[PDB]
């Protein structure tokens, strides 16, 4: 059966052919196509990207600094505090901060808690679903998210689904993808459940006018069977991993390649 | 290029196939995946099915009732208000529900008309997004969504992506693809635009067990090329639109099917 990473590739050769002009934020070009999705299987296998050397420590320690629900930039304004932002959603959304050494427990809705709560008690259930950009937040009322996951189960099997509003195709795809099945295993670990599938859906997938000519050349590389994931010791709970207990194993990628 | 309702009708056949049994809220048998997206053109043509014949009719009806924001059933406990549901989240998210015939003008946030104001300031905007299942909202502090709605603007055509955290494929899916697509040549046509692509995107894609032999018969059907809309009228603001400006033409659906 195809390599999953093929999916990858072909976006990327589908943006570089039929993607459209479009600006960001800052005024700076894309190529951009609207609506994408791809499938990776969980089963036996982890989707490290292998066209390039993907930053897999900093994936990890990434996670486990947002399942800690930090506010301070150090732990990864003078003293380093960003506000209440990123896994400070995930861990107490809608909170009063007042700072980022506080304690907030019982305080906020915690999405994460939640969502391995549900597995536990409803399995079947179709709203099991936790992100925004903090740039966000102040700027309106009711701001929308940039990312959406909804986990999925069935014969003892966690799926998810990222969807994200858009996508940075070249740097920030390959990150995400091992970001969520990273958290994926993470889950199933804690609620005896095996991975199934990560689903990635994107809105504007988008490749930076920057990265065409490196990504040219990561398309003519050949992907080499996706590494095995291992979790080393038995946790009871998501904010008891350390970065210690994970190992990647059977990772051969390609050459790194540094995109602007 | 081949008919965009053989999507819908392979994704009939996946799920039939490949879909596992899986239970809903009810306890109610399905065949589920996890996981699918279809594109639809929405350039000179629009994507009501014609595999079965779709109630058209019903969808103008009821997307207008949601676009007006109304809580009065009856307009479609004794007399008829179903309390702060549906559309009032598209027009009044947030706001203290009074009653049915209270005035709710600036109250809470009109989702709606800040899509079609973003649209006209910022095109590029990556955040143009705008559902819950009324059962929802009370069950829990931050309750997910049903539905999210992203909007894309490029080139002067506007595209959707609605994703659906469950999508019932035998019923709601075709009278949501009309639906979205619906709506959004009402905001093109507000905003200056044509219509570009509808990308339906959905979590939970399941076919209630009874539906299975309807449904295979209805695969055994061809397509038929998609009718046009035609909007009648010069229409300035969404809230002005009404049933008799749409005309639907060279729609020759197959005969209806009754699903349960």
């Amino acid at each position: 059966p195809p390599h999953g990473e093929l999916q990858y590739l072909g976006q990327i050769q589908h943006i570089l052919r039929c993607g459209v002009r479009k600006d960001d934020r800052t005024g700076t070009g894309t190529l951009s196509v609207f609506g994408m999705q791809a499938r990776y299987s969980l089963r036996d296998e982890f989707p490290l990207l292998t066209t390039k050397r993907v930053f897999w420590k900093g994936v990890l320690e990434e996670l486990l600094w947002f399942i800690k629900g930090s506010t301070n930039a150090k732990e990864l304004r003078e003293e380093g505090d960003l506000g209440p932002v990123y896994g400070f959603q995930w861990r107490h959304f809608g909170a009063e901060y007042r700072d980022m050494e506080s304690d907030y427990s019982g305080q906020g809705v915690d999405q994460l808690q939640r969502v391995i709560d549900t597995i536990k008690t409803n399995p079947d259930d179709r709203r099991i679903i936790m992100a925004w950009n903090p740039r966000d937040l102040p700027l309106m009322a009711l701001p929308p998210c940039h990312a959406l996951c909804q986990f999925y189960v069935v014969n003892s099997e966690l799926s998810c689904q990222l969807y994200q509003r858009s996508g940075d195709m070249g740097l920030g795809v390959p990150f995400n993808i091992a970001s969520y099945a990273l958290l994926t295993y993470m889950i199933a670990h804690i609620t005896g459940l095996k991975p199934g599938d990560f689903i990635h859906t994107l809105g504007d997938a988008h490749i930076y006018l920057n990265h065409i000519e490196p990504l040219k050349i990561q398309l003519q590389r050949e992907p080499r069977p996706f590494p095995k994931l291992r979790i080393l010791r038995k946790v009871e709970k998501i904010d008891d991993f350390k970065a210690e207990d994970f190992q990647i194993e059977g990772y051969n990628p390609h050459p790194t390649i540094k995109m602007e």
